[PDB]
This record gives C-alpha cells, sequence and structure tokens, in this order.
C-alpha cells in the first residue's frame, strides 16, 4: 500500500495513519509534505519474530527531500506501530494490521 507522508497541507501525519494490510505487503512511504521524515516501528508494538531493525527505516538516515521514498515487506501478520522519529512528539505515529 501506498503511503502518504503529510497530508500534503504540510501537516505532519502519516496518510494513512492506522490502517490493515495482507501478509506479505509491500508498503510505500513517500515523502508528501512535512518532511524530513522517515518510518521506525515502535520495537515492542510488532510481532517479535520481525526485528524492528527489519522493518525500521534506520535512525541515522531520513526521508530529507520531497518525493523520496520508503518501502517494507510485512511478512508475518500482527501488529506494527511506527512512527516519525522528528515529528513523533508531533503526533507523527501510524499502526499497520498485518492480517
Ligand atoms: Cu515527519
Amino acid at each position: 500500500l501506498e503511503v502518504l507522508l503529510g497530508s500534503g497541507d504540510g501537516s505532519l501525519v502519516f496518510v494513512p495513519s492506522e490502517f490493515s494490510v495482507p501478509s506479505g505487503e509491500k508498503i510505500v512511504f513517500k515523502n508528501n509534505a512535512g518532511f524530513p521524515h522517515n518510518v521506525v516501528f515502535d520495537e515492542d508494538e510488532i510481532p517479535a519474530g520481525v526485528d524492528a531493525v527489519k522493518i525500521s527505516m534506520p535512525e541515522e538516515e531520513l526521508l530529507n527531500a520531497p518525493g523520496e521514498t520508503y518501502v517494507v515487506t510485512l511478512d508475518t501478520k500482527g501488529t506494527y506501530s511506527f512512527y516519525c522519529s522528528p515529528h513523533q512528539g508531533a503526533g507523527m505515529v501510524g499502526k499497520v494490521t498485518v492480517n
């Protein structure tokens, strides 16, 4: 599924934020507006089988320019919560449900 990082109008929201995807879905995250951004998964709020490092964009790096994309394949079923580190405090979080 294609997720827009920012609802165009600069607002620091993942579009969608809370959602569902089938097992093995290839999620794509694109810098729409309100960048810089990244997609880090909450190490607790993920199915243990998939270590966070396998789904989280390394904190060291970030989608700094507009248009830049990130991609991740969520194999195992479960609830995967994620956030944009530089805007975590601003509520730029989400929750994807691998059905
Ligand atoms: Cu952000």
